[PDB]
């Protein structure tokens, strides 16, 4: 705004401003990274999604979803039939205080009466026996689906006395109350690779973008080091390796971590999800208020205020991205959003060092997402694809053509669109509920001609 301030603006252009060679030697390290779980140990995730076979797009029936985490549960029902998907659902707010809780007891004693008040309202009833599958955005620990066990809380949920096969254990309460087949326990990650493949068969990529970002691809069973069990597993082909690169360089030696990236941490549940915490939808707004809080100490803006704006985490995702969509420009939503809430007043020269900040979070924290799966389609090489990338971060104020105009960087492709783009990143199908069904689908086909679908018994 004010020369003094177009310095202060400078310098976070310094910070929050991240280039390729920085994207890429992220880039090149993710591979490791990305090849070091496979193999026996590694400090970034990777479980497979235990999706052995690879949607037929001709595949047919009956199934069940339903999407857990956010602030709602949805339910779908759905008819395949030649490359073609008939699902029908809704489902109920995380009924308020869905955090602090501890029992499928509560938190999965909801998830009937729920899935109660569907059938009975649809079908009213059914002939057959229905099957289906329930997806954990939490903490992944898969070792078939049925399957389904925590391995490390999370999604910024907390419903205790989970942990454990916080998984597995819906289920029971299946039959508790009952009526049904839970066939699987996933990830979303997938259901894009997985349904999306379905719908579209150059798809390449299961990436999803909120609270926390993350991806799947499919390695060659002879990729994995997994390999210690198999029989009637293909032997090397096909296999959708669940990614969680949520955990991505932690080890911290490779992300360009700037210095209020490093708060997040100490002060939160601290010293977790480095390329989340870095790369992420839902703790993006907040670093707004790191800086936004610095400038106010050694007093640059606020021009004497009152800061109750300084709760620590006070406001989220949504703020930063709508003083971004800011439509006007002299931006007088910003006027808006910010008094009544914190209810400040800075000159359209403070508006202007908040609504840049909001800027690089963005392109920074999404150029800086894509700059992943591109690490992968490298390790795996394809040159060209499709990726069905999925996240409310994705309806977020200028996005899309970040991840994609800067996966361009890494690469470097010299062309006229997206489009025309070598690779290029498409909206996936439902992926959390969708992939599901079809993720079944196949579970079950596999099952009989009793083949396969775990590590080995």
């Amino acid at each position: 705004a004010a020369s003094x301030d177009x310095s202060l603006v400078e310098v976070h252009x310094x910070v929050f401003i991240v280039p390729p060679x920085i994207l890429q030697a992220v880039v090149s390290i993710a591979t490791t990274r990305x090849d070091d779980x496979d193999s026996a140990a590694a400090s970034i995730p990777m479980v497979p999604g235990w999706v052995l076979k690879q949607v037929x797009g001709s595949q047919a029936g009956s199934f069940l979803a339903i999407v857990m985490g956010g602030g709602d549960l949805e339910v779908i029902l759905i008819x395949l039939a030649g490359y073609q998907e008939s699902s029908i659902x809704a489902s109920r707010s995380l009924a308020a205080s869905m955090x602090t809780t501890a029992i499928p007891s509560d938190l999965w004693g909801n998830x009937a009466x729920s899935n109660a008040a569907f059938s009975s309202x649809e079908f009213s009833s059914x002939a057959g026996s229905v099957p289906l599958g329930f997806t954990f955005x939490e903490a992944g620990a898969k070792e078939x689906v049925i399957k389904g066990q925590i391995t490390x809380q999370a999604x910024a949920f907390s419903l205790a006395x989970l942990x454990k096969l916080i998984s597995a254990m819906x289920n029971a309460x299946f039959p508790a109350g009952d009526x049904x087949x839970x066939v699987a326990d996933i990830x979303d990650s997938h259901g894009i690779l997985x349904x999306v493949n379905y719908t579209d068969a150059x798809i390449k990529m299961g990436i999803i973008f909120g609270s926390g970002v993350n991806a799947a691809y499919w390695c060659d069973s002879t990729x994995i080091a997994d390999a210690a069990d198999a029989g009637x597993x293909g032997g090397a082909g096909x296999m959708x390796v669940c990614c969680x690169q949520d955990s991505f360089r932690k080890a911290f030696p490779s992300l360009p971590q700037i210095x209020y990236x490093x708060t997040l941490n100490x002060x939160s549940p601290x010293a977790x999800k480095t390329f989340e915490k870095n790369s992420x939808a839902k703790n993006x707004g907040q670093s707004l208020r790191d800086v936004l809080m610095x400038y106010k100490x050694x007093g640059q803006x606020h021009x004497x205020x009152a800061x109750d704006f300084x709760a620590a985490n006070v406001e989220n995702s949504s703020y930063p991205a709508k003083i971004q969509k800011l439509p006007h420009f002299d931006l007088r939503x910003x006027x808006d959003l910010f008094x009544g809430d914190q209810g400040i007043a800075x000159k359209t020269x403070m508006k202007x060092v908040v609504r840049r900040x909001l800027f690089l979070i963005a392109a920074y924290a999404f150029r800086l997402v894509v700059c992943x799966i591109x690490a992968i389609c490298q390790k795996k090489g394809y040159s060209s694809g499709h990726i069905a990338a999925x996240g409310s971060x994705r309806d977020y104020s200028g996005f899309s053509x970040n991840s994609a105009t800067x996966n361009x960087n890494i690469y470097g492709w010299p062309q006229s669109a997206x489009x025309s783009k070598p690779i290029x990143i498409t909206p996936a199908i439902d992926g959390e509920g969708a992939a599901x069904x079809v993720i079944x689908s196949i579970a079950s086909s596999q099952x009989x001609x009793a083949x396969x679908s775990a590590x080995x018994a």
